[PDB]
């Protein structure tokens, strides 16, 4: 019963792997999987960068050495840090890299059976992680992911920001089932990295429901990936943001108003009387499924369009203007 460790970087039990080492799927595999959390402990530690692709990952003792020689590195930093050096501060946030090899690393520890949830159907990743740096987010917040599946996106806003807690919704039993492992296993993998995420919750639900009408108005940012929703779905979330309270934000993969929304007697019931919406900077190469670059959205709740107009129409100079437009 061959076997490969590896220690964690701060004492928590060591991951182990059975050999021959197992294959996750087509891109892949536990061997590749122990080389990046090696690559990546090194990066969370230069001392160990310092002590540390002529590796066989089909070779036992090839990947034995590798792993024993990683393993007494970690002895070693472990003495270092007794004496005078300090220890690697706890508590802190994974950086972008290491956040992007811990969320693979639970989806291949979570879902066994990738095909089963593929009849529900990560770049998002990146684009993701451009969201957290231009949506600045704060203790005050509460973020919800609308349609979570098995809660990636979730996972990675909690752990890079200060929210006061992050939530997932998802309605089909497949993904949601998925995403209480993805929780476990994540937790897991955080505590053997030795870093910390804010808190959060996924959920099975219905985010059309009655009960999410309340949430997603007492929420001040909500990420939706609707390009795929229908007219109904997107007609009925409009419905929902309207009461959400000011400055409050919605970023999405297909707007939700016009980019250019002039406000009139005709549409002034539209969700578009009641936020500046901007399409967000795109990330250079990255490009969907339909070929083109990929676009996203903020919404900014913002109910001084809708004062102003009607401001302008107590002043009969601005009256006859939009009356003659119009
Ligand atoms: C814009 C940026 C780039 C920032 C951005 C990037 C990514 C994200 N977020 C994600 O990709 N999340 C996971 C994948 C999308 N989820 C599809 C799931 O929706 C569920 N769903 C549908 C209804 Br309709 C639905 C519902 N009514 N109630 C609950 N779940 C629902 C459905 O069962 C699928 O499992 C958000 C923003």
């Amino acid at each position: 019963k061959l076997e490969l460790r590896l220690k964690s970087p701060v004492g928590a039990e060591p991951a182990v792997y059975p050999w021959p080492l197992p294959v996750y799927d087509k891109h892949h595999d536990a061997a590749h999987e122990i080389i990046e959390t090696i690559r990546w402990v090194c990066e969370e530690i230069p001392d160990l960068k310092l002590a540390m692709i002529d590796y066989d990952t089909k070779s036992f003792e090839s990947m034995q050495r590798l792993c024993d020689k990683y393993n007494r590195a970690i002895d070693s930093i472990h003495q270092l840090w007794k004496g005078t050096t300090q220890p690697m501060k706890l508590n802190t946030r994974p950086s972008t890299g290491l956040l992007r090899h811990i969320l693979q690393q639970v989806y291949n520890h979570s879902v066994t059976d990738p095909e089963k949830l593929n009849n529900y159907e990560e770049t998002s990743f990146d684009l993701v992680a451009q969201m957290i740096d231009e949506i600045k987010m704060t203790d005050d917040d509460l973020f919800v992911d609308l349609g979570s599946g098995v809660g990636q996106v979730v996972l990675q806003v909690a752990a890079a920001t200060n929210c006061k807690h992050h939530y997932g919704v998802e309605k089909a039993d497949i993904p949601a089932k998925y995403a209480e492992t993805m929780d476990r296993e994540f937790r897991k993998w955080m505590k053997w990295y030795g870093k910390k995420h804010a808190e959060y919750t996924l959920e099975r639900g219905d985010f059309l429901s009655e009960e999410w009408r309340e949430r997603i108005a007492n929420t001040s940012v909500i990420f939706v990936n609707n390009f795929a929703f229908g007219p109904e779905v997107d007609h009925q979330l409009k419905e929902r943001f309207a009461n959400m309270k000011e400055g409050g934000r919605i970023v999405s993969s297909k707007p939700f108003a016009p980019l250019n929304f002039r406000i009139n007697s005709r549409n002034l019931s539209d969700i578009g009387t009641i936020m500046r919406v901007v399409e967000l900077s795109p990330l250079k190469g990255s490009v969907s499924w339909t070929g083109k670059p990929v676009s996203y959205y903020l919404h900014t709740i913002d109910r001084t369009i809708l004062e102003n107009y009607f401001s302008s129409l107590k002043n009969p100079k601005l009256r006859e203007e939009q009356e003659a437009a119009r």
